[PDB]
């Protein structure tokens, strides 16, 4: 099974240091699913304040986060998101025009609770911001992937997945 | 003189990927004082969104960034900015009781221009977070450094500086 440490050895990949006990705040996400390594996320979160918020996601080699998007909270818009890949290679797939061939594609048993398909091929210095309140998923090519969070303040049990499967205690 | 690509070669030290794009948009800070590598700040905007911003910062050997702090601006805090050493070592001095021997002193011919004196010691991993208007400035170690800023939003223009000299077109 994965582990904090297994997470921090990508941190480590990309020159990204954390003390130990910043080692033992990392949070693993299986998101109910039982598939950890195909759909999962791992994060460690910097800060979050009432106006700003920055993470350090990890990906394993092919591994998806399922398809979500952050509605508005308290009369904003919903959490603005800008990634960067910092090591390996992400696909990130959002709202807008489909992409006729996609390079990578969600699992197959899943497939039908994704519903965004307009790729943003991203690989180490490459970024994107995703739009509040729009929906939207990504996978790790084969090295995995370690990707920046910075956005506004987050609330992770407010963001709303797509697939019905997945429950408010899984985020 | 302090070039864009020396500035780079430091975010390469710490791991950090710039596009050939990205290096041109690095910013070189000397105040005006005519006396770069001692007081000066080289940095990288990631994004600067209408809620948050992300900067990656650079200190040479024993160069100081002058005091300053972040104002409020339509009418909320101020920025509050969190500051994580990626690289090297920093001295932080913020607003608090004075550190009655600080490792580090400013610029002996700039000294009376320093007023806070709380001593915030940060290696890499270390991170502390500046609150809203107050005054803060900051020097490396022997090393340099590289600092990650994530914060409310940038509004450089409104900071304001201790020392009189330091006039607005300088930052
Ligand atoms: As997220
Ligand atoms: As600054
Ligand atoms: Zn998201
Ligand atoms: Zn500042």
């Amino acid at each position: 099974g994965i582990t904090k440490e297994e997470v921090n050895s990508y941190y480590q990949k990309a020159g990204i240091v954390l003390t130990d006990e910043e080692v033992d705040q990392i949070q693993l996400m299986d998101y109910g699913l039982g598939k950890e390594r195909k759909v999962g996320l791992q994060l460690f979160v910097y800060v979050n304040t009432d106006r700003y918020c920055s993470k350090e996601l990890v990906l394993f080699p092919g591994q998806t986060c399922p398809e979500h998007r952050h509605p508005p909270v308290d009369g904003q818009e919903g959490k603005q998101e800008t990634f960067r890949c910092r090591y390996g290679k992400v696909y990130l797939y959002v709202e807008g025009e489909k992409t006729p061939l996609p390079k990578v594609l969600p699992p197959q048993e899943d497939r039908e609770h994704y519903t965004v398909w307009h790729e943003i091929e991203l690989e180490p210095g490459g970024q994107y911001t995703i739009p509040p309140n729009t929906k939207h998923w990504f996978q790790a090519g084969e090295e995995g992937a370690v990707v920046t969070e910075m956005s506004s303040t987050s609330t992770d049990k407010h963001d709303i997945f797509t697939d019905p499967r997945i429950l408010e205690h899984h985020h």
